[PDB]
């Protein structure tokens, strides 16, 4: 009766980073995909050419449908945020990070076009 | 997926001609990314053979039996021998030796540890990287 | 423009003591060439499809363009007439041969560039 | 493939905002297995040459066919006029390493350079 | 004989590197030099930093504290804080990528602590 | 109170193979080095250029001191089936003789080291 | 008649970094260890827990004897620019100090070995 | 230091292992022990066997011959069969290699001949097998 399961596509918010396309996965060492810290976390892998992973709170996850959600996610996170935080959040990503974000989105949209089992077999990053 | 006999992470015994019934786990093809196919008229599942030197194959459902534990192996042998050629029966009942006996034993140890786990955890621990 | 095969082309290869095997023409990971002349008679570097991949320099005379599994029967009967060969493969080798066929038929359903990017075995 | 400006193995200079024009090679995505796509505007997948290789989907407008190092000065002066400094340290070394790899790759037939310089991922 | 040093291979410690928070670590052998401790008059131990992006270093014994759990971190910070700029920096709570990796390390160290030293060595020794 | 511990050098006997230079190690997956199958087993790594690993019974392990033990191990195993004895005393050849030799060279180099150092140098990665 | 050869231990200077313990090695892709750019360069590998590599000019290389040279290298490098001198003499800290220290430890162990043995142990795989 | 031995790291040799044909090899350091030669009264060298499935071994100097090219293989076989006092050993030695082993032997020769066309430093950097 949990909201997300292994293979589910999510957007994750990490402070200092834009909403990033992710996939819920098992921790390569701890072999769990969700845990309690009173507050639920899920283990995610960040999509793109330089993959990363983290334990992200459910409050910082939104179900991924496509790229078109990103604008609303920014404007909603800006309205919920400190005067300096809002001006920082609405600012568009550039350079290396813009390319990697774009690469992530391309991988996530390709993953979305697949059945959960097939995308787990293709897009689960090996560690 | 909820409609097939087996799913990714399920533990099965696989029979390959010339080999004993082997402890396996149903898994995604590392290249083709499918775990089952029709060869439609006959279903196959992609399995990984447990042990210190892992292998993988597409095995017909007719050659798969749900894994419960080591105690099933004797019945599987005696049933396969009764279903089998005069030379095939004498070969099937003969107990495994050397390198293959060790690797079979190692597989059994891995399968029994995998069986003591929830499907999600065993997929995350026992899925062999290729 | 004069070679019969190019990198990414799907072929059947015959190695003495083995059945006609589903392969793909590839570059040598060290020598970086896909074809050479042994001496008068052309060879191509191929990768044998399956769960346990291998590679070799095979003579053009031992290569046939891969269309699908349906060719295997004729390849056997033709090799037998030119010569054990007619006897069907079993055990581990039958499984690996089957796995190769499955990989080759998936590779055949793809554009040459995509199949090179997906099925070129890393060494 | 015979209809696009670039193909797998072609050497190009790539411009990424905040980075100098970089010696690259057109290649297939190691995951998606495509080398070009449309986003109305064509992109090509490239690998950045060097001792620490990277890769990206770059628009055709930000790619220039690589001939040699001698082009870099003009590319900078043209990119400055269209747009408010010479590279140093770690980045200067890695850029230099890319030039060395790209110029070696340019001295080879497309098939051989694909077999030698395609970065494994 | 190893039974004479304060720490041994597999022991869980907190390590302090200037500009970084007290980090959950395990004492391990150098993957190249194959030693876990050395003298520089002053003893050092080779450690691995726990997390999703593992690192390693030769850290002085003076900068190591035996790991019991996360609850020690607050005292370690307040004691390290007690240079004017260094104190204001030390007491400040970690954010972004580093906070996530620190959290991942703690999760790994607390799992490792729930194990016998032989098992934790076999599970948590990072390959190099 | 166990006879062997992680890093200990042993000779292992597997039916159809000569007594082989090994090291007691933790299973890369199960993370245990010993188990009870009433009869104790230890997880070992076979030394050589093509390393292998297995769960071997304590009855089939002998503490490794050096190569000089091999002759006695053969003659004792032979004394312990008529065909099995003639096979056991026969000296190894080809690929297997080379790999056995490579194992002994690695084991003797491992023996010249403190247990911690040999664990850090000779534990095969899986 | 080249000053350096594969396996030789040197100090390399890269702008914005302290003199770093290296070892001359062949380029893992281009298979050359030296080239001319007029001015000779050597391919070096930077010692440490996070190894790197580069083509460094001979003018920015000094034969490595030991850590004791570092102080003189700094004071000699300390640069017509007033800001450059104050930044060069300043001691390294944090992550970089640890990795520099790890490099020195590796270079001094490499120095205690014959060239062939150190090439077989310390050549970083790529 | 290493200027007095017959072979050095990077040198191309043919190696004879009982039950196998004379094989194209390169003298290399042991990936673990980091030595390329040792005494067992009799000198051995660490070699890597060329081919698509590389192997390595410590081979006695008596079983090594400096590699010049493929053309030497016939004489090496003829010399080996003449030195082999056993009647069965001679008939086995002169027999030509087949199947998988013939292909891998061929692949080794192709690699060794490429390696021979290079300076010792370059061939060490290109053909030293990673372990
Ligand atoms: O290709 C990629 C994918 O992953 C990235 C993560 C990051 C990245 O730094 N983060 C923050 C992290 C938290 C835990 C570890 S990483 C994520 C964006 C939120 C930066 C660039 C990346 N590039
Ligand atoms: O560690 C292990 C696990 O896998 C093995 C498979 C085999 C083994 O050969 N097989 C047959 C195969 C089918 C196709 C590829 S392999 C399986 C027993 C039925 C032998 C030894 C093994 N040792
Ligand atoms: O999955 C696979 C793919 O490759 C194989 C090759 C072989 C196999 O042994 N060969 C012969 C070879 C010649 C050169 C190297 S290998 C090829 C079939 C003709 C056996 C099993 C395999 N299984
Ligand atoms: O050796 C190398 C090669 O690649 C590099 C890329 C970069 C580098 O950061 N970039 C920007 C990127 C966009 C997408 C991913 S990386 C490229 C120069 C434009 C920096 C240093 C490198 N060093
Ligand atoms: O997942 C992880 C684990 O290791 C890290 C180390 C560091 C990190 O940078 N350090 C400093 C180092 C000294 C020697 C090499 S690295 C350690 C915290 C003190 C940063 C992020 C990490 N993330
Ligand atoms: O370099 C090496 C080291 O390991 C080997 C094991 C074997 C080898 O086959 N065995 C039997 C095995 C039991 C379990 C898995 S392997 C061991 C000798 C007893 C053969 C050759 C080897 N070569
Ligand atoms: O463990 C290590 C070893 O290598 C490093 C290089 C560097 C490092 O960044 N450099 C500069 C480089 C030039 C070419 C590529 S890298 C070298 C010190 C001069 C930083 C940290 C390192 N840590
Ligand atoms: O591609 C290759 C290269 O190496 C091989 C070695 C062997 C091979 O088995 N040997 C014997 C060995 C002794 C020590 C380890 S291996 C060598 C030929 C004499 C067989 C096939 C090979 N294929």
């Amino acid at each position: 009766l949990l909201k997300y399961n292994v293979g589910d596509l999510v957007w994750s918010k990490v402070s200092g980073y834009p909403w990033w396309p992710c996939m819920v996965s098992a921790d390569p060492l701890l072999h769990s995909y969700t845990k309690l810290k009173s507050a639920r976390q899920y283990h995610v892998q960040f999509f793109g050419d330089a993959p990363e992973r983290a334990w992200i709170f459910e409050k910082s996850l939104v179900a991924f449908e496509g790229e078109g959600q990103f604008e609303k996610l920014c404007q909603e996170s800006a309205k919920q945020a400190t005067k300096a935080e809002k001006i920082k959040l609405l600012k568009p990503i550039s350079g290396k990070l813009r390319a990697q974000w774009e690469m992530g989105i391309v991988q996530a949209e390709e993953a979305a076009s697949m059945s959960v089992e097939e995308r787990k077999a293709k897009f689960t990053f090996l560690y």
